């Protein structure tokens, strides 16, 4: 079997890039759970989010503290089974408190394809996905989704359209990906564990929510949806997240996660960048340089996804399938046939194989 | 310093803390160890229809049913979900999806599991409508029937009740969350189209958030899976690995003839002890009723024996709101009106800690007196 017939799967952003890193960290990352632990449905009935584990709460807030990307004071924390359940909890919670329904849900194009799935699959009478925000005019209550750094195109975003409301999805707003220009302080701020460290099968995200009443409804949603979130997932995320925090007080460019992650993304993007340059069809986006409060230097953005473009009237997702490279169709993301989103967080060898095949075609 | 007369006894939720002592005394053999680089990927197994299902856990489920003998696992799919809670919704969603017209009606024989009302109501879906009590139901069209046996709240063994053909557009979901030897005799190896189980209610590990569905129709199975994908991109990996570990111990325990090692013996002995106690109180009390449960032959234990369900369905001949009366004694339970019954019953959980159970018995004897 040649590495011409091997399918390189860069459609999903399964973040496996980070595995060797975590392997190396050895015995301190380990989580030990005994037969009788984590048995109860409840964590703490004193918290608005009663199914959130204290060690995890502390870890989340400590971590936004050391990095300085989001405000965690005077606001409620809600955990979900990935940020996926969290964005839907928020949409359901904000829809519940709107004067009237359906509430229009929009996001600037190109947007995170999954959003169209999340807002469409249960055929709920509470909210209606209304496509691109730029092209959104419609009256009545709406919710805007703002992914920054964006998915697919990695751009830094702000809103674009008075009681209607907004959700900020800052899943990729970490120092290894983009500079920390500012400590965010918005009404609803969504984060995901999978994207910081690569632990995607842990299924953990969190929401920082200012409005007390929105936090309450997100919670109710989750309780009816899954009665909360895996305790052991939460205890594990805590340990890894704590280790990541101890890692920040290190000079080692192989211990310090954010200086490990960032170098890797730089190395990966500089490589992809050669390939694209010495090629006649392709186009990557241009990323402004910006000062980083965390790193204390002025540096470039290296997004988890490459928005791969074509200048010629090709149907770019299909061409890549033909060379055994799965990508995410641009049409899926409110773009056009000339664009693909390719994951930049795969393993070394897969990424290389991907570059190799990107060179070896017309 | 707070008198025990101020202690609230919460028998409303069914938090199964009864089983902690047992798992503690099992010690290290139960421990689960997970290293920094484990379980990182979204995917478990791209071969399986449910690609987010950990093989260690598929094996455990299949093994456990193999041994207990309560459900058929052959020639069908296994869909893991975050609790049985996510799985029933996935099922109603899947069967509705595959229906000739929507909304599909969703009914359940009363008394029924209250949380069903919220689960098929909270997102105001176009695909299905909650139609309440299945008894005498004949709204013409596609319908799903929920059959929970042993039932919640009343412990009853159940079969479908709306049994018009409505041909092939009559669908059924079986919730066998309490069909285990420590609660009820295993009279038949269940072989229905959709069978749900929850890890919570076997061993008490409720915060693990683990249930599974045994699904015959692939088209339904694939739809449950797609619902879970969008809903939550699968189920916590470490939850799955930890559920498999303890399930496996549970299984090892089954050959043990020690009354205190063997889960189902211990489990059963605990339930019995508690129902005997509660039954004494209701007997000597003046105003209380309790359901009668037939004796039946258990294929697992090989003996004819009683059910001791996880919930007590407490009633009153008297004309009072029983949920209110218990509320005045700092005993919380689940309103019978919430389960499609009347003010004269409430559901109380038999699965609390030993001390809490006892304070409730103490209080129960002191009632109306
Ligand atoms: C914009 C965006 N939102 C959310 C998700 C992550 O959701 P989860 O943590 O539920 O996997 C991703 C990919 N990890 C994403 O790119
Ligand atoms: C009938 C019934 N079904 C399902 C649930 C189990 O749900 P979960 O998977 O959320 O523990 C329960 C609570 N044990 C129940 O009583």
């Amino acid at each position: 079997i040649p590495m011409s017939d091997f399918v390189v799967n860069l459609d999903h952003g399964d973040p496996t890039a980070y595995e060797e890193y975590w392997r190396k960290m050895g015995d301190r990352c380990t989580v030990t759970i005994r037969g009788c632990d984590l048995m109860s449905y409840f964590s703490d009935m004193t918290n608005l989010c009663w199914f959130l584990e204290p060690e995890l709460e502390d870890a989340i807030k400590d971590l936004h503290g050391v990095v300085g990307n989001a405000a965690t004071e005077d606001r409620y924390i809600v955990v979900g089974t990935g940020s996926t359940q969290l964005c839907q909890a928020a949409v359901h919670a904000l829809s519940s408190l709107a004067r009237s329904q359906p509430v229009s849900v929009v996001a600037a194009a190109p947007f995170y394809s999954t959003y169209v799935e999340e807002t469409t699959y249960v055929r709920s009478g509470m909210y209606k996905w209304e496509g691109d925000a730029w092209g959104f005019d419609k009256k009545g209550p709406y919710i805007e989704l703002v992914t920054s750094p964006n998915n697919p195109d990695g751009t830094i975003r702000e809103t674009v359209v008075d009681e209607a409301k907004v959700i900020h999805d800052f899943a990729y707003y970490w120092p290894h990906y983009t500079p920390i220009t500012r400590r965010q302080d918005h009404d609803i701020m969504l984060f995901t564990f999978s994207k910081i460290t690569g632990h995607a099968g842990s299924r953990i995200g969190w929401a920082l929510v200012k409005d007390k009443e929105v936090a309450k409804k997100m919670v109710e949603y989750i309780i009816v949806n899954s009665i909360g979130v895996s305790k052991e997932s939460q205890v594990r995320t805590a340990k890894i997240l704590n280790v990541l925090k101890e890692t920040c007080k290190s000079e080692s460019e192989s211990e310090n996660f954010f200086k490990y992650g960032r170098e890797m993304m730089k190395n990966r993007w500089e490589k992809l960048r050669e390939v694209v340059k010495e090629s006649d069809a392709f186009t990557l986006p241009k990323y402004p340089e910006a000062f980083c409060n965390y790193f204390g230097k002025s540096l470039e953005s290296y997004p988890a996804f490459a928005w791969l473009g074509t200048k010629e009237e090709t149907d770019l997702v299909s061409e890549l399938r033909r060379h055994k490279v799965m990508s995410r169709a641009g049409e899926r993301c409110g773009s056009d046939k000339k664009h693909v989103r390719v994951s930049m967080l795969s393993r070394e060898d897969v990424f290389n194989v991907f570059l190799e095949r990107l060179a070896n075609m017309k």
